[PDB]
């Protein structure tokens, strides 16, 4: 669990700035999904 | 940049798993894509 999520968000940061944006977009998605 | 990454980072902590697994999926295919 933890050690998934943090090589994910240092994945996420070595996006470029428009495709961490999409994941951003994404997670938005998620959220408002209820 | 930094406080809109850190809140992100936060939220997909907040998500149930299979959620963020579709997220650690968009990352992966980001990558992928070269």
């Amino acid at each position: 669990e933890r050690h998934l999520d943090d090589a994910f968000f240092r994945g996420y940061k070595n996006l470029e700035p428009e495709a961490k944006a999409q994941l951003r977009k994404m997670l938005d998605t998620f959220k408002k999904d209820f």
